[PDB]
């Protein structure tokens, strides 16, 4: 059995999602324990749907049906599944909690439905529930009803550890919550008041999310309903008195102006405090609560700006010096003109403060030397400011109030201390710009509209930069000594610096590249490179990877010009080369033969190639991956094994191949992965299948070929049957084009 | 009938068969006998014989350029029998020789871009009627080729020849015995180092001479370039042009000139256009005796005469520029200088007709702007690509274009049409301060594109030039945080804010587009590629005057998210709008109420290049003026069967690149207004009779169907017969209206099935 329609996988999971399925297939293996049927067109679940699949411990029916209208699940449809632990039913337009769910359930997700009634009948039998998600049923301008929570509905769920009720109209915290709760999410629930009773008994709670209740609505990116008068949430003095185990508290966008220090009296473990989108400028200056948090590691005070206010200075209370455990401080969107060394004195003896984030404050100048006086900053994040020369659209499973991606690309941060000055106005780097900074290893200058001629001295005060990002500037590469002060540079990103490269009449100089002794990775992408001055060749003894996408090799290698015929030959250590998006119609033979013999990976995808000289792979004895996707190729050589014994992956997707030559599936013993996706194949011929021996072939992609499903396809179908070790992904997309009665169906589905 | 494979055009005198770029392997035997011009360019034709055009004696013009695409073999005399052949284009055919036995009727012959190295009497000297002969670009750069041999006197018998183009061939000397009927002589890039008194002594009718690129200036060349020994100058004898009294055009670009002999111009009283780009003329520009000899000159191009590595404070223009009384345009790109002062341009200031001054690409850091007012009448002040800051076919080189510069207008004609133009694009005007625009003329057309401007415009910045009518602010970083922005510009008709994403992208900063309603005369607004998905307080765009809104490249998918009502009327307040562009907004579906709030005034609505799966046809009932609906590049499956119930205005419906697999019976019944229906690149297997059928006949004039996977069984018969009974409906590109199935038909046109 080659399984269909699902792909089976044993790290036993049937991946069956996004396959245009109309019903639960009756072709699922009986050894399957986890079934992913998300994103199909399934409209009915009955007690017949999964009979003879009782090993199932997990079912995902999210996002069904898509497109061309709700999911209809009968009473007790799942009841017979004795082992069902986890049921995901998100985005199914369910009007109610389905009835008669199995008591074995420990995890149930009903996120993004139309469920306005939470009943004993739905839920109170489900004694084994540990995590229950009912979020995003009624929010924003959706037409929906206030949520009715049957009194005591949650009381019998004495194993429940996580309950998520966010983005529903609740009005108050429900009573009779089980004391087993660890995590309680009540974001955006229209609760204006927290009483002493609401969480009095939840002694095991480690996370509480009360965000977005009484929101700050000015300039909201969503329909936002403030409390009367834009008032603050109202939280009783003793509301958190028993929450001794709280580690995470989210009070983002609760319109707070005042924080009651006493709220933290009994929270000796509190680790992450989110206070973004409030009105806390005054508390930041004078916060008594900061005195109550000596184990706090992450404090987010972002977007507490006063509307219309652009103060000279940020005002940080001396009490910040009590945050002895603080690791990250987020101060985006406070809005201020100038950062002086004195303004941050309270932060300067915190031993573990690693990250300071001052993104999006419209800061016009910074006294940079202040950063050295900190104990140990490793991320100095200043992106999106005004620093100039010195002289359903919300993911319900993510954080709603900010992105959670790293501030600094991990590959750069991995080198050491990081200074991110991206998206500023440092248009010219002058002699003292970088004076008195720490030993920066990772420097981001992307998008500073820098148009200068770097000349070998600009980075002299931080000469150990290992990863330099200069993307999206207007750099004028007119000096052979550029960047050469950076002896230890390993990664250099010059992508999107077209501005001068595109003008023929100005001089262009890339000779500095050869100076670096440790340069491993160079990205020259999207620079429109088509002409250089005097020195035509790129050279480096160390470089391993060159990204040359989005340039004009079609010009450089024009048949009437010899000058660039060795452009990459001097990159003597290169193993990875990217020549995508260079508008190539053909590569002269001599040009191809002058690519480095060291290559293991060569991409030439998304050009316009009409021919490819296969014989020339004889000069590339280490070549493992050749990527020719997105071209106009028609001809495959019929003696590939004469030209390579190294090639493992050949990517030929989105070309115009109509004929596979004799024994091509078995031509190259080393070939593991052949991608023939989206070409013009009508069949695969017997001679194409002829093998002298066996082959290393593990994966063959064929989806989007216009197959002719006559009896001519028989041979390949029988081949598929007898080579079950060759994976063919996406069989639902390996489709008959002709004739009319077969059109649209998988080739596997053919009598 | 309906012609195939070519498209025919009944033009004037002419009837033209457009037959190019059709993958043809043979000259087709199906060309109409009334055809006078045949364009076969860009096909896979390999052989021309005396049978190729047998049935086609009316042919006056044949284009065989660029054949075969992926050399062309022409038998001796293949064209001889074509008694009326006037024009033969044989460019880019890898010909090794001039074809033999060409008809004597020829008046126009192009052999541009071949491998022809011998120009013989036998090829050419019988062709007595030739008026234009093009032999350019046969041996140039690092092509493998040989020096051109021109048989002595080969051109002498061509006594009606007016244009001869020999550029981009290795010639070494001007050929002798040229016919005196010559008007235009092109000898660019021909490796001629010396011009003698004899070379053009008899060419008394010459109006153009091109000697560019002989002894070229090669520093930083964008092509393989071979200087004369020592990088010496072309050597032109004092009397080389003494008989050239009719010359209007002289191109001496890239001839390594340092010194210009005034006497060269003594007998050239009509000279109008002088190209001197890519020389070493900084010294002549400061002194230039030759400027005294050119009082009828209108265009002078001195671009890229920079001294290598030199960055002087000032440009030095001789006082002799004041003698160029007829001068209209002065091009001074690439001289390279830091500052332009008012004194530096005094010699130019009383020239009555000097309309255009071009200072592009000089790395200029400051300009004393007041100087431009003291000119008599500048209309184009071109300062693009400097350092101005706040005030305190396959061919690399198109052989049919100018090689030394682009020929496009300096200023977009739509902007220039309004009046005086100041182009400050691609500079460093990052902040517009209070006096930036002091002392300027009455600018009507203002380009500030790509100045990395990040400021909050606030209603006073353009106070000193308040009659700007066309404002280009594209590709900046503008922070639209003030409702009075640009409102000082009362007469503004066209405003381009494209590519100012920078702050629109950030949810947490405020965004304000309210200023738009203030303009009384605003007609065209372009907000493209701004990533607009959230505004502050005022969610709606309003204008009583605006006729055209370009909103492509924003996030209407977000603005019109089903859980948000706030932007449901975003465009309704554009009460005068007729053209709306919603392309590239990632839309999967448009809420019905949102669609219905688009202005009732629309005549043209584009929603192409989204991801639409649904389109509610019934809503075209509220758009009684709608003439063009463009839905190309979406994922639509369903067409309504009762389109005539919902519109009587629609003339063009563009549905290309969708997933339509069925034309409903009877789509098009009673929809009389529709002229142009584009169903190319969909998933059609056939068209049924009743799908096209109409009782009251229709205005249908164009139906596109190429790139559909047609099933060429007998099920296609009905459409084929329909095609034959509606010859007034054009179906273009019939070679691309192809059978997908079954195997024996696959690849063939549907019109080609018995
Ligand atoms: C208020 O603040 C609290 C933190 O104090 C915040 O709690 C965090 O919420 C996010 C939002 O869901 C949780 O993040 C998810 O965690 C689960 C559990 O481990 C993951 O499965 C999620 O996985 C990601 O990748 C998956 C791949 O399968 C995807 O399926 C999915 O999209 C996700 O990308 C995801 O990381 C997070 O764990 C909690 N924090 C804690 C400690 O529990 C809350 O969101 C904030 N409130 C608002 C309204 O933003
Ligand atoms: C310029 O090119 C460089 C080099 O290719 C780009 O950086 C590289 O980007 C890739 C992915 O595009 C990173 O690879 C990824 O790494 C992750 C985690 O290790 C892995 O999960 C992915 O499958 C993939 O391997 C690669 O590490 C990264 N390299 C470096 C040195 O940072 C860069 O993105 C390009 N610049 C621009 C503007 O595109
Ligand atoms: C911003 O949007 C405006 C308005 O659509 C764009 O300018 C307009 O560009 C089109 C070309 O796409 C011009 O129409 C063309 O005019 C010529 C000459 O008459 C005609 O030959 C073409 O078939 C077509 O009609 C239109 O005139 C022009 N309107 C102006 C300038 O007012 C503008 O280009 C967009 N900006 C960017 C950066 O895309
Ligand atoms: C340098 O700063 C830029 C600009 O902030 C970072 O670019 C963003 O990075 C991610 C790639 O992971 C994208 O999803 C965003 O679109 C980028 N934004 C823009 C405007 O480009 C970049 O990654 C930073 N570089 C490093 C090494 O951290
Ligand atoms: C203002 O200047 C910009 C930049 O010079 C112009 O953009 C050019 O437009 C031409 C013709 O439309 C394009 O082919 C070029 O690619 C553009 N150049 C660049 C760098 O983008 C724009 O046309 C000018 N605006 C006006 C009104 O003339
Ligand atoms: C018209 C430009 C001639 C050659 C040239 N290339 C450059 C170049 N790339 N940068 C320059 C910066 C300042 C001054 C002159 C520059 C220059 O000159
Ligand atoms: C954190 C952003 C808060 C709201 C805001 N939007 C903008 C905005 N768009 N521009 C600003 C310019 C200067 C100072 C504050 C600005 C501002 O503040
Ligand atoms: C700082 O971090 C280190 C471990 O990463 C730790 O041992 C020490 O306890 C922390 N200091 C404080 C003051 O919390
Ligand atoms: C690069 O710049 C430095 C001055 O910054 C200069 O000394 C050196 O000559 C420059 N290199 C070249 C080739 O001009
Ligand atoms: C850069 O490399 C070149 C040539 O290899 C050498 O002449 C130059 O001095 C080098 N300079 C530095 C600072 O690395
Ligand atoms: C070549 O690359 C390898 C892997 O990065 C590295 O070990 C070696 O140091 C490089 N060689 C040279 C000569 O720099
Ligand atoms: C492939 O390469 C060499 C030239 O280096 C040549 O001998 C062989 O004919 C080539 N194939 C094609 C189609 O050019
Ligand atoms: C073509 O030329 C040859 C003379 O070589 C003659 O035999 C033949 O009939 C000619 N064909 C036509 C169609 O004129
Ligand atoms: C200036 O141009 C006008 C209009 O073309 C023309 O009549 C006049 O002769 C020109 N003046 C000079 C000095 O050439
Ligand atoms: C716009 O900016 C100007 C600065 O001149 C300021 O006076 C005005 O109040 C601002 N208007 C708004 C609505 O912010
Ligand atoms: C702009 O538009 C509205 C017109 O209703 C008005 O309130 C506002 O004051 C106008 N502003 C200026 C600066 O003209
Ligand atoms: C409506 O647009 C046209 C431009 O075609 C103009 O004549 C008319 O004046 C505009 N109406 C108003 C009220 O601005
Ligand atoms: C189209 O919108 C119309 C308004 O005429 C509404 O009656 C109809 O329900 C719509 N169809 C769909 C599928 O939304």
């Amino acid at each position: 059995s080659r399984s269909y329609p699902c792909d089976e996988k044993k790290q036993v999971i049937a991946e069956c999602s996004n396959r245009r399925l109309q019903e639960v297939p009756q072709t699922v293996g009986k050894y399957v324990t986890e079934l992913d049927l998300s994103d199909n067109f399934i409209t009915h679940i009955t007690n017949e749907s999964f009979q003879g699949l009782q090993n199932l411990t997990k079912i995902n029916l999210n996002h069904n049906p898509n497109v061309q209208n709700g999911l209809n699940i009968t009473d007790g449809a799942f009841l017979n599944l004795k082992n069902l632990r986890e049921l995901l039913l998100e985005d199914n337009q369910l009007p109610q909690i389905p009835s008669g769910l199995p008591e074995s359930l420990t995890e149930l997700s009903l996120i993004q439905n139309n469920i306005y009634n939470i009943t004993k009948e739905g839920i109170s039998r489900l004694i084994n529930l540990k995590n229950l998600y009912l979020a995003w049923n009624c929010y924003f301008n959706k037409v929906c009803e206030k949520t009715n929570i049957e009194d005591g509905v949650f009381e019998t769920l004495t194993n429940l550890e996580l309950l998520s009720l966010s983005f529903n109209s609740l009005s108050h915290v429900p009573p009779k919550l089980p004391s087993s709760l660890r995590k309680l999410f009540l974001s955006n629930t229209q609760i204006k008041y927290i009483s002493e009773e609401d969480f009095k008994g939840l002694i095991n709670l480690t996370l509480l999310d009360l965000s977005g209740n009484c929101p700050r609505c000015f300039n909201a990116p969503f329909p936002c309903v403030p409390c009367d008068g834009g008032a603050s949430i109202n939280i009783d003095r003793f509301a958190f008195q028993n929450l001794t185990q709280l580690r995470y508290l989210n009070l983002s966008s609760t319109s707070l102006r005042k924080i009651n220090a006493a709220w933290f009296k009994n929270m000796p473990h509190l680790k992450v405090l989110d206070l973004e989108f409030n009105y806390l400028v005054g508390e930041i200056a004078s916060g008594a609560f900061l005195t109550m948090l000596p184990r706090l590691e992450i404090l987010d005070l972002s977007f507490n700006y006063i509307k219309g206010s652009y103060p000279q200075h940020i005002n940080i209370s001396r009490n910040f010096s009590k945050l002895l455990s603080l690791r990250a401080l987020h101060l985006r969107g406070y809005v201020f003109q100038e950062l002086r060394e004195d303004d941050f004195q309270p932060l300067m003896q915190l031993p573990n403060l690693s990250t300071i984030n001052l993104g999006i404050n419209f800061i016009k100048q910074i006294d940079f030397k202040l950063f050295q006086n900190f104990s140990n900053l490793e991320i100095i994040y200043l992106s999106e400011n005004r620093i100039s020369p010195l002289v359903f659209e919300f993911d319900p499973h993510s954080n709603f109030y900010h992105f959670t991606r790293p501030l600094i690309k991990p590959q750069c941060a991995a080198y050491g201390k990081a200074l991110d000055l991206s998206l500023n106005s440092i248009f010219f780097i002058g002699p003292n710009q970088f004076e008195n900074l720490p030993d920066i290893a990772c420097l981001n200058l992307s998008a500073n509209s820098n148009a200068q001629v770097l000349s070998g001295t600009e980075f002299s005060a931080i000469p150990h930069v290992k990863y330099l990002d200069l993307t999206n500037n207007r750099l004028d590469f007119d000096n052979a000594s550029a960047l050469t002060e950076l002896s230890d540079l390993e990664v250099l990103d010059l992508s999107y610096n077209s501005h001068y490269f595109r003008i023929a009449g100005v001089t262009h100089h890339l000779e500095f590249i050869q100076n670096f002794t440790n340069l491993k990775v160079l990205n020259l992408s999207h620079n429109n490179i088509y002409t250089l001055t005097d020195k035509y060749n790129l050279e480096s003894k160390s470089l391993v990877e060159l990204v040359f996408s989005g340039n004009r090799l079609d010009i450089l290698w024009n048949d009437d010009d010899n000058r660039y015929i060795s452009i990459f030959k001097g990159l003597k250590n290169l193993t990875r080369l990217d020549l995508s998006l260079n508008r190539l119609k053909h590569i002269p033979n001599e040009a191809f033969l002058n690519l480095p013999a060291s290559l293991t990976e060569l991409h030439i995808n998304d050009n316009m190639l009409k021919f490819f000289n296969w014989t020339l792979l004889q000069q590339f004895p280490r070549l493992e991956l050749l990527d020719l996707r997105g071209n106009k190729l028609l001809f495959l050589t019929d003696s590939l094994s004469d030209f390579t014994s190294s090639l493992r992956t050949l990517l030929l997707s989105h070309n115009r191949i109509s004929h596979l030559p004799s024994g091509f599936l078995s031509e190259v013993s080393s070939l593991k992965h052949l991608d023939l996706s989206s070409n013009l194949l009508k069949t695969i011929n017997k001679s194409a299948l002829e093998t002298k021996t066996t082959t290393k072939l593990s994966m063959l992609e064929l989806h989007g070929n216009p197959f002719e499903c006559t009896c001519d396809i028989g041979d390949f179908r029988r081949w598929m049957d007898e080579h079950l070790n060759v994976k063919i992904p996406r069989l639902v997309d390996v489709i008959c084009a002709s004739p009319g009665d077969q059109r649209g169906k998988s080739i596997v589905s053919l009598e």
